[PDB]
DNA sequence: ATCGGCACACT
DNA sequence: AGTGTGCC
């Protein structure tokens, strides 16, 4: 079948822009953009504004050229702390975020402003408490249905669309089996919009959802009808919605794989999979992919959603670019020094707050002329919260490295991750 | 010089 | 353990 459980992925909207709107009132409304590290071409821009994406802004844009494109861009900076950007506001909002969905279900926290939601038991509750009754359209105020209105001038307007396929889908819903997967999925949007209400009420950050059968649906749907809005993709509506879907929009489907996909199989839509035996699938992309292939590809996929809040894994990196390069050991070592500040202040925070120790430390090093991304990956012993020994430590395991007080061949990248977090 | 940052599969 | 991928 593929659904047996109900899953809702929600996802803040251009959400560093919404952390400095909210913070400053003259970003409302307004086409805006965050960028880190102004002095070169404006900084690179990592947040973009809806206001300021009808302009044709988008991320890894230069600022520079971002304002070619926009005259009156606002931009907005990241916190720069020890000379290396700075996310803590942001993670800070983030906690908030995850903090209210909590409440109504477990989740698991896929990246800064998203989080997975499993709603397949709370939505057999609420069955339970309004069961014999009909649901109204009010309490579904910014959900769309996927593949709806269909058939037979309100049409012409967004909204009109919206509510004559809202209503559509309503009137084919049947009350009277609690078991109809497509009554569930209706039941876990309107927990839905509770959830986004309770959100915006809170935090004043309005966010978008997708409500489905499986994580991979729920994040397609969630970016459907962006901003401000929640999609709900039924089994139903995936032949229709697969069909002229482009393989690389599936999630996991972005990179290599997606273009192994397309290149070794002659496709370029979700749907064209079909026709493919299980069998194929595995000898050409492996057994795990294969499996993964031919039930997505029928919108079925059984990845769980993890009951996580909190990172594996904290860390902090530093890029050195071209001439930038560090080229002596003592360079090295105060930056070394720097990172490990950050990590030892982001550390304590963890365990006074999570009540957990992490046991391992990573040290990553990158040199010039290196077609790998990471040039060495090294780890040690972390005993203790202490920013000098974690520096010394990381020095002794990379010290090693170099082939000539000077560094050679300069090291185009920092990076330290604390890893192997153990209860206290 | 599109930066910093997470999780996972594979060996 | 260390490497490589994919995404935000
Ligand atoms: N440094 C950095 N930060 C990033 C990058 N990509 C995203 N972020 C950070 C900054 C982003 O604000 C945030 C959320 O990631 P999205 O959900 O992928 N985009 P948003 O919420 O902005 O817009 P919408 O979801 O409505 O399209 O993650 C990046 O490539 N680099
Ligand atoms: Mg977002
Ligand atoms: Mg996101």
């Amino acid at each position: 079948t593929g659904q047996d459980r109900v899953v809702a992925l929600v996802d803040m909207d251009c959400f560093f822009v919404q952390v400095e709107q909210r913070q400053n009132p003259h970003l409302r409304n307004k086409p805006c953009a965050v960028v880190q590290y102004k002095s070169w071409k404006g900084g690179g821009i990592i947040a973009v504004s809806y206001e300021a994406r009808a302009f044709g802004v988008t991320r890894s844009m230069w600022a520079d050229d971002a304002k070619k494109l926009c005259p009156d861009l606002l931009l907005a900076q990241v916190r720069e702390s020890r000379g290396k950007a700075n996310l803590t506001k942001y993670r800070e909002a983030s906690v908030e975020v995850m903090e209210i969905m909590s409440r109504f279900a477990v989740i698991e926290r896929a990246s800064i402003d998203e989080a997975y939601v499993d709603l397949t038991s709370a939505v057999q509750e609420r069955l339970q408490k309004l069961q014999g009754q009909p649901i109204s359209a009010d309490l579904l105020p910014s959900t769309y249905i996927e593949g709806l209105p269909q058939g037979p001038e309100e049409t012409v307007q967004k909204e009109g669309m919206r509510k004559q396929g809202l209503f559509q889908w309503l009137d084919s819903l049947q009350i009277d089996n609690l078991t109809s997967p497509d009554l569930q999925l209706t039941v876990g949007a309107v927990i839905v919009e509770e959830m986004r209400a309770a959100i915006e009420r809170e935090t004043g950050f309005q966010c978008s959802a997708g409500i489905s059968h499986n994580k991979v649906l729920a994040k397609l749907a969630c970016g459907l009808n962006k901003p401000n809005r929640q999609t709900l993709v039924s089994h139903g509506s995936v032949p229709q919605l697969f069909s002229q879907m482009p393989i690389r929009k599936i999630r996991s489907l972005g990179g290599k794989l997606g273009a192994s996909v397309i290149e070794i199989l002659g496709i370029e839509y979700m749907g064209e999979l079909t026709q493919f035996t299980e069998s194929q699938l595995q000898s050409h992309f492996g057994e795990k992919n294969g499996s993964w292939l031919y039930a997505m590809c029928r919108g079925i996929e059984h990845d769980p959603v993890k009951p996580r809040q909190l990172p594996k894994t904290i860390g902090c990196s530093k890029n050195f670019p071209g001439k930038t390069a560090l080229a002596t050991r003592e360079q090295v070592q105060w930056w070394l020094l720097q990172l490990a500040q950050e990590l030892e202040e982001r550390l304590t925070k963890d365990r006074n707050d999570n009540d957990r120790v992490a046991t391992q430390l990573v040290v990553s090093i990158r040199v010039q002329g290196d077609k790998r991304l990471s040039s060495l990956r090294r780890c040690c012993a972390l005993t203790r919260y202490d920013a000098h020994k974690m520096s010394h430590d990381a020095f002794t395991v990379i010290k090693n490295c170099n082939t000539s007080t000077e560094w050679s061949p300069p090291l185009t990248m920092l990076f330290l991750c604390a890893t192997k977090f153990s209860a206290s």
